[PDB]
């Protein structure tokens, strides 16, 4: 069909009231005698004397103004007849619709916005976005807002840049950078119609960038001297503080230090953790130092950040280590043993080792000064008495032929300590130690260790075992033989199974009574004792659990 045209009325009319709105007709007004009337929402009923036609005329008017922000539009219906009665007049749905104006200035959703972004930020990276609202009619000028930047802190270099249409913030191709300005503090102004900068004054909020921080900044030593001091024979002290500087965010882990032994430390004598509070690479001791030994412990040390650096900075960071010298003080320690332990090597055979021979001394030194010191040097736990050490020159020597079989000695090593006491006071008195290693010559042979031996009737075998002292190879597995005397008696007797050390023997006949069996045991050299080994082997009747029958 067809729309139709409505009144366009000015919203909060000056006036002159009562305000011409305009005039309605009807063509069959000449037969008739047609009066003027208005009805709808805006005369009858919701609100009432906005608008009013003359009866006759037709003109219809208006008495009070209105805002178009709370009518938008307005239906309202035409009926005028004669002051007789008329039914079949269609009426026109008249609609009167109130012009929009800029009655109302754009206004922030918050007095302050706040937004953040990253150092060396790409240009045209959205940092935030302000808004803004406009009561008038939308898609018009009179609500078209216009964002512009009032001012800047700290003004300069402009790294920002304000999309007036959108409020949208970007970065701009100057480059942030936080060790510059960590913060940037904003004024900003909205404005509608054209965004024409006028002198009206237009509502206005603030904004508050932070920029964030990045490991963009290689750390500095700032100690004009690098060198540390430290005592002999001192434990768990402090060599040096190295004091660092970063230009990046402190107390971030872009700003702590970091530190690693480049060379000099994989003799493990340093330990080094950084300060989180001042910043401090903190090195100590952590194992005692002899000056007689090492007069200076220099070391070297690269530095860098908890967190990695930034790609814009690697590669152009070389890591370049830094010296840092270190000297001892000497301490009195008085006298010492170049060596706890001494090995000395001697044997079971008279010859080359002899009862009275001197093997060896246990000279003490003055450790400060290095020359023989005057000292009274004591025995000590020599459980068999195989030494005698003289108490003014150390001279060992021996007091027995040394036997490689005995209980004390373990290992083939037999130990024995030493002591010595220094002269002046105070007396020092320091330990030393000797190994006495025998050399083993094979001076044992298997015998017998149940040579006599009484056994049952039902017993199955007979368990000969022998015994050589000597260590390995000299005693190692032992060749059994059992001879022929009596004769036949080696068939009597045979061996079963043999192990290393011993045998397992059966008699074929099975006769009960006393039988002397010889054998010859052979070392694994060879040897054998001279002495027959004999086995004594009694058999008797053994009754259950009654050993032998003890007469009738
Ligand atoms: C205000 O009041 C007015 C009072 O009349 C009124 O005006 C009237 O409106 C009518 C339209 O609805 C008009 O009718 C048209 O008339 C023309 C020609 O008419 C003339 O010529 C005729 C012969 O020459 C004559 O007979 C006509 O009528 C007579 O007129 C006298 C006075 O002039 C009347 O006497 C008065 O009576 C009073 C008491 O009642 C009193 O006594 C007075 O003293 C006395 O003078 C008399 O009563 C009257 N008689 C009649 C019968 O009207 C007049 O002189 C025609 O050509 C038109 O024809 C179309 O309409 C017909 C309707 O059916 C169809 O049959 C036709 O075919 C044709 O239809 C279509 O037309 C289109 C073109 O328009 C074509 O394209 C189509 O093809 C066609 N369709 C087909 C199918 O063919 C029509 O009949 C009337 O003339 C007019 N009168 C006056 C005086 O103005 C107003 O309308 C009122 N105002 C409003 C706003 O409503
Ligand atoms: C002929 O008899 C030989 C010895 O006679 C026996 O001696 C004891 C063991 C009893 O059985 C007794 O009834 C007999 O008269 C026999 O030689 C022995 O044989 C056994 C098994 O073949 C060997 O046992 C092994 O012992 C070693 C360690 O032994 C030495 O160390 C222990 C301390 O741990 C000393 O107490 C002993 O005196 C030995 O000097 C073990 O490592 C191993 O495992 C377990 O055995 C021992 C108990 O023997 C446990 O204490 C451990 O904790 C382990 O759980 C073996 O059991 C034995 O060494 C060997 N020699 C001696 C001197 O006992 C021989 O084998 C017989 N003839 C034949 C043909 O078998
Ligand atoms: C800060 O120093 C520590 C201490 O050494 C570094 O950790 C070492 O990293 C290397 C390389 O992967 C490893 O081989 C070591 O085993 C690590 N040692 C320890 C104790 O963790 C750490 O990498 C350094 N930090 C930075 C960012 O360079
Ligand atoms: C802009 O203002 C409207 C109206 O309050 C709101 O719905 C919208 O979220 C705002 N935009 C932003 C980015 O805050
Ligand atoms: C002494 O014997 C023990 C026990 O087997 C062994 O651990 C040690 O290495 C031996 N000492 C030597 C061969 O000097
Ligand atoms: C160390 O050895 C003994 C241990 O008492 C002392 O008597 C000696 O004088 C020295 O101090
Ligand atoms: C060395 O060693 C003994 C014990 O082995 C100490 O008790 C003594 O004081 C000496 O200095
Ligand atoms: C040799 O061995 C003893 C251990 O029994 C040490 O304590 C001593 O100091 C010496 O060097
Ligand atoms: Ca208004
Ligand atoms: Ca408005
Ligand atoms: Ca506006
Ligand atoms: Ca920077
Ligand atoms: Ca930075
Ligand atoms: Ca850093
Ligand atoms: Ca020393
Ligand atoms: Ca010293
Ligand atoms: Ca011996
Ligand atoms: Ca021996
Ligand atoms: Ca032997
Ligand atoms: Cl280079
Ligand atoms: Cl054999």
């Amino acid at each position: 069909r067809w729309a139709p045209i409505p009144c366009s009325m000015l919203e909060n009319s000056l006036g002159p009231f009562p305000l011409f709105l305009q005039q309605v007709q009807s063509d069959t007004a000449q037969n008739y005698t047609i009066y003027y009337s208005i009805r709808g929402p805006g005369v009858d009923q919701e609100p009432r004397n906005l608008f009013y036609v003359e009866r006759d005329t037709g003109n219809l008017y208006c008495t009070r103004p209105v805002d178009r922000e709370q009518y938008e539009s307005f239906e309202i219906i035409a009926f005028a007849t004669t002051p007789d009665g008329y039914t079949p007049e269609l009426p026109l749905p008249l609609i009167i619709k109130i012009e929009d104006i800029n009655d109302n200035e754009p206004v922030f959703t918050q007095d302050v916005f706040v937004g953040s972004v990253e150092e060396l930020s790409a240009a045209h990276t959205l940092v935030m976005k302000i808004n803004a609202t406009d009561a008038d009619e939308p898609n018009t000028l009179n609500s078209k807002i216009s964002y512009r930047i009032v001012s800047l802190e700290p003004a300069y270099p402009p790294v920002f840049y304000l999309n007036k249409d959108t409020g949208e913030i970007y970065t701009t191709s100057v480059t942030l950078d936080r060790e510059e300005h960590s913060s940037y503090t904003l004024t900003v102004e909205a404005r509608d119609g054209n965004g024409e900068v006028t002198d009206k004054p237009v509502k206005q909020a603030q904004v508050q960038i932070r920029i964030l921080d990045v490991n963009d900044n290689i750390p500095v030593v700032e100690n004009k001297v690098l060198e540390g001091m430290v005592e002999e024979n001192q434990v768990n002290v402090e060599v040096t503080r190295i004091k660092v500087f970063d230009a990046d965010e402190i107390g971030s882990d872009n700003w702590l230090a970091n530190f690693t032994f480049a060379s000099g430390n994989e003799g493990g004598y340093f330990h080094i953790e950084t300060d989180a509070q001042t910043n401090e690479g903190i090195v100590t001791l952590i194992k005692e130092v002899d000056y007689e030994e090492m007069k200076n412990l220099d070391f070297s040390v690269i530095v860098a950040n908890k967190a990695a650096f930034h790609k814009s900075i690697r590669s152009k960071y070389k890591p370049t280590p830094i010296p840092i010298k270190v000297k001892v003080k000497n301490v009195k320690e008085g006298i010492h043993f170049k060596s706890s332990v001494i090995s000395i090597y001697v044997s079971e055979s008279m010859d080359r080792s002899s009862k009275g021979q001197i093997i060896g001394n246990f000279q003490a030194f003055d450790e400060d000064t290095g020359l023989p010191a005057h000292a009274r040097y004591v025995k000590l736990e020599d459980r068999d008495n195989w030494i005698s050490v003289d108490s003014v020159t150390s001279e060992i020597k021996l007091a027995k032929l040394p036997d490689f079989e005995s209980r004390y000695v373990q290992n083939g090593t037999y130990t024995v300590k030493i002591v010595a006491i220094s002269e002046d006071y105070p007396r020092k008195t320091i330990t030393g130690t000797v190994l006495i290693n025998v050399e083993d010559i094979n001076d044992n042979c298997p015998t017998l260790i149940e040579p006599v031996q009484t056994i049952c009737h039902d017993a199955e075998y007979v368990n000969v075992t022998a015994e050589d002292l000597d260590g390995h190879p000299n005693s190692g597995p032992f060749s059994f033989s059992v001879i022929d005397k009596p004769p036949g008696m080696a068939e009597k007797w045979k061996i079963a199974r043999q192990e290393s050390t011993s045998v397992l023997l059966q008699q074929s006949e099975k006769k009960l009574g006393r039988s002397e069996i010889q054998f010859l045991i052979s070392d694994n050299q060879g040897f054998s004792c001279p002495e027959k080994q004999v086995l004594t082997l009694t058999v008797c009747e053994c009754l259950h659990g009654s050993g032998c029958r003890e007469a009738h």
